[PDB]
């Protein structure tokens, strides 16, 4: 049990140089790009959100995700009709050719974005590139590279204000990573990405430089990782569960009957798990099989329950109805609760 699991991560790294060769020439391209974007005079500030393992950041097997930030002077924030997540964006430049009355046009900024990216990927067709516009609005732009990398591009709007205040009940690591630590990190800014609410020129919140840094300093030791002595298992039940999720949904391709599911819910659990389990020595490396069941457990109860709430924004569900069928919901129970219970299976060789 604990054994098949370490089977599983070794498996793992064996591809650990065929991703990291492949985002080599991501950042290639996305630095090209990140020049180009400067001369614009809407785009001039943008810079390179560090998100990722790589700014460059894994979140399939060998596909990307990259976000471009923007900084925006002083921000006014309007929430959309209660949702806690949604907002319209004002001010109080070079972003006014943008605005439609008061209300920055996040169609409007994507799509100039676009045309400045769809441009370049075919001007300099010297390298071989093709974009897929996918259905999101995040992420704006896919970039194909040589017909097999897969890398994101997401536009975003930086806000060095005080976190909106939807969040001030999120991110409950008090017991956790500590008080000092919330609040040195609600000091940090907050991000807005282009997201249409289910349509409208609304953007999106987004705290991923956040939970990169959650996950790369994860302790509640300062030391946390960085002696034999405090090998923690935490980064590993958060790599099993990704992959549990994603083996799932290949096996299920014949319906794509989980095709709602990310690993941002995976994610978003297992951070859940990390405030209810606060202590290191409740993710000692020895008891990985434990902590694992730990982390699947609680998403599974997420999915009975139909609610796994954003960990920074508590009143937003990711698992609500408006968001993911009951039957997909129901589905994924019934599979996940088949692997817990017979050793996970779908790790087999
Ligand atoms: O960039 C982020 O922090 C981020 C936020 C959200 C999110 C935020 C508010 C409400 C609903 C959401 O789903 N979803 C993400 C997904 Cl699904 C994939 C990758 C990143 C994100
Ligand atoms: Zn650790």
């Amino acid at each position: 049990g604990a054994s098949k699991l370490r089977a599983v991560l070794e498996k793992l790294k064996l591809s650990r140089d065929d991703i990291s060769t492949a985002a080599g020439m991501v950042k290639g391209v996305v630095d090209h790009l990140l020049l180009r974007l400067k001369c614009d005079s809407a785009f001039r500030g943008v810079g390179l959100l560090n998100t990722g393992s790589y700014h460059v950041k894994i979140s399939a097997p060998n596909e990307f995700d990259v976000m471009f930030k923007l900084e925006v002077p002083r921000i006014q924030l309007e929430e959309y009709s209660n949702t806690r997540a949604y907002y319209f964006v004002k001010f109080k430049n070079p972003l006014s050719q943008f605005l439609e009355g008061e209300i920055l046009s996040a169609s409007k900024m994507l799509s100039k974005f676009r045309k400045i990216i769809k441009e370049e990927i075919n001007d300099i067709k010297d390298t071989d590139v093709i974009m897929k516009r996918k259905r999101g609005g995040s992420p704006a732009v896919t970039l194909l590279i040589s017909e097999k990398i897969s890398v994101d591009i997401t536009l975003a709007l930086e806000s060095k204000s005080s976190w909106p205040a939807s969040t001030q009940e999120g991110l409950r690591i008090q017991n956790w990573l500590s008080a000092k630590v919330r609040k040195q990190l609600r000091l940090k800014p907050f991000y807005l990405v282009p997201k249409h609410a289910k349509q409208e020129e609304t953007w999106r919140l987004s705290f991923s430089h956040i939970e990169k840094e959650i996950l790369n300093n994860h302790g509640k030791s300062k030391t946390c990782c960085e002696n034999k002595e405090e090998k923690c298992c935490r980064k590993d039940c958060l790599k099993l569960m990704k992959y549990l999720l994603e083996q799932l949904k290949e096996r299920f391709k014949d319906k794509k009957h989980l095709d709602k599911f990310s690993s941002y819910h995976v994610k978003t659990a297992f951070f859940h798990v990390c405030t209810q389990n606060p202590q290191d020595s409740q993710w000692d490396r020895k008891d990985l099989g434990l902590c694992f069941d730990n982390c699947v457990t609680y998403f599974l109860q997420c999915l009975r329950t139909e609610k796994l709430e954003n960990y920074f924004i508590p009143e937003f569900n990711l698992f609500s109805s408006n968001l993911i069928d009951k039957r997909s919901k129901e589905f994924l129970t019934k599979q996940i609760e088949y692997e817990r219970n017979n050793e996970f299976p779908v790790f087999d060789e």
